[PDB]
């Protein structure tokens, strides 16, 4: 049920979000971005080993279109970009190094919301 706060919590997720898709971060966000192209990157096995993919411009559109009623299913779809990320790739590669980053930015500011 909706909250007299889920407006206000909201509003510090979508700035978390710009703040992953700013320049400050650009240098370990890019691969992010956008939906793995699983095709075009070689890796025929993606969808047989990631039911659920994520990336920022869909938790962006998710934001914009009113989907996300409340900050936890926000932080839900962000830690299931992050997760694919861990189940997909060796953990010594370096979208998983990328992948440690943008998720320590993530979850420091994401803990501190308001409420
Ligand atoms: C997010 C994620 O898990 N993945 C993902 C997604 C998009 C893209 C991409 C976008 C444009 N081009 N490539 C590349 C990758 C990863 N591959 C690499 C990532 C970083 C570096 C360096 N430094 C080298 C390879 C493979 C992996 C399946």
């Amino acid at each position: 049920g909706s909250h007299m706060q889920d407006p206000e919590q909201l509003k510090h997720c979508n700035g978390i979000l710009k703040e992953l898709l700013s320049k400050k971060h650009a240098a370990y966000a890019w691969p992010f971005y956008k939906p793995v192209d699983a095709s075009a990157l070689g890796l025929h096995d993606y969808h047989d080993i990631i039911k659920h993919p994520m990336d920022l411009s869909t938790v962006k559109r998710k934001m914009e279109n009113r989907d996300y009623r409340d900050a936890q299913e926000f932080a839900a779809d962000v830690r299931l970009m992050f997760s694919n990320c861990y189940k997909y790739n060796p953990p010594d590669h370096d979208v998983v190094a990328m992948a440690r980053k943008l998720q320590d930015v993530f979850e420091f500011r994401y803990a501190k919301m308001p409420d």
